[PDB]
DNA sequence: AGTGATATTTACCTCCAAATGCCAGG
DNA sequence: CCTGGCATTTGGAGGTAAATATCAC
């Protein structure tokens, strides 16, 4: 169900219904502002197995299905964990 | 039911005992008018669902009799505040 | 290193008890 | 005007969604 590899989802993250190692991917990319470099195409197969493969092709998928880059956390919200109050 | 005080349907407790919805009304709107009853009787007239009405002292009596409370009628600064308290 | 699972943190959402009030009838 | 059935509020237990940090591999 996850939007990206197809492996098993259990709720929505960062806007989308996402797996558990997306989540994690998609944090860490935002958060350190890394950048990849894809050695092929620039369009690469991104399925449960093969998702650890091509990292660019990965984070590529993970804007085109909509994850927000803005609900990462920061400012002033650094670390803060939980829903927020609206 | 389970109304102590005349043995009609009990829906929760109210002011400690478990009690009618009319027993609840009864005692309240009378600690609420502070008012006086007087029994042209014994001081010893019989309570349940369809007798309940006719003494209005001795239901008060029965009231006090099985341990409901005046503290928690609200007066004073709680005059109307609903629901339960912090 | 990253990866991914796992736990901690938050704040709503629904019951649910028990307080108040407000009328339709007797 | 007295009764009592119904409605409107409070807040706490208990669960859920979706942020986070924290690791073991
Ligand atoms: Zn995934
Ligand atoms: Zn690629
Ligand atoms: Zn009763
Ligand atoms: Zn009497």
């Amino acid at each position: 169900r996850c939007a990206v590899c197809g492996d098993n989802a259990s709720c929505q993250h960062y806007g989308v219904r996402t797996c558990e190692g997306c989540k994690g991917f998609f944090k860490r990319t935002v958060q350190k502002n890394a950048k990849y470099i894809c050695l092929a195409n620039k369009d690469c197969p991104v399925d449960k197995r093969r998702r650890n493969r091509c990292q660019f092709c990965r984070f590529q998928k993970c804007l085109a299905v909509g994850m927000v880059k803005e609900v990462v956390r920061t400012d002033s919200l650094k670390g803060r964990r939980g829903r927020l109050p609206s």
